[PDB]
């Protein structure tokens, strides 16, 4: 009931001067745009550069917390939209082990995408969001 | 070892107009200023305000991950300074020495302490070498 997606670009909405994630939807030529805050966009911009920093930023520290508790990002789902807000699930995998070892966590789309970018974990978008909110470019 | 601290104040430096966290060192009249980024300062402000939001911000997400994995923030330690950089430890307690030391920036660790109520500690080296002892005249200037 959901399509694989990826970060195509992090654009700027020069009208609202705000960052816009453009998710590609696999199986389509449509994209789903998601508006995020400035600090979120900066963190995603840095994550997508995939470069080395001498000190852990917040999402890095999240990922270190997961690692320490023998878990990892399994996937990310952008599933719902109400009142201009997309709702995401960070699906975490408990590595103490069999598929019921997945934990769903409420997340904003920004945080989820950033963690998926950092980890290589898959992003999914629900059919319904694609049907109703994906766009052509 | 180390001294208990609390966030006395978060403000924009009145010259560089960037955030500085003044930590108070309990049991003293000393404070430790730590300069942080614009985004970290906003996150800390929201946390200090105990701002209630419909959606989880990044630090909230981290704390829900902790909770999901049966763990809590235990305490936070600002322990070293190297080339203008403070180094911290996020100490996590596995609720299932079940304590875990995780390297942190001071910003993140102070944010997570403020949100959870976990104690902030500063090492005696930092206090001895970097804290400053305020006179009332200097506290009034900050206030
Ligand atoms: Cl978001
Ligand atoms: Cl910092």
């Amino acid at each position: 009931h959901m399509r694989k997606a990826w970060v195509k670009t992090l654009a700027l909405d020069r009208v609202s001067n705000t960052p816009v994630v453009i998710l590609g939807i696999e199986g389509t030529n449509r994209v789903l745009p998601i508006w995020i805050g400035a600090c979120e966009g900066h963190a995603l911009a840095l994550a997508m550069e995939k470069m080395e920093f001498p000190r852990p930023l917040t999402h890095d520290l999240l990922l270190s917390v997961l690692e320490s508790l023998e878990a990892r990002v399994d996937k990310v789902i952008i599933h719902s939209l109400k009142d201009n807000t997309f709702y995401a699930t960070l699906v975490i995998r408990d590595l103490t082990y069999e598929e019921a070892a997945l934990i769903d966590i409420d997340s904003r789309p920004s945080d989820a995408i950033i963690l998926a970018v950092k980890t290589g974990a898959p992003i999914f978008v629900s059919d319904n969001l694609v049907e109703k909110h994906s766009i052509e470019l």
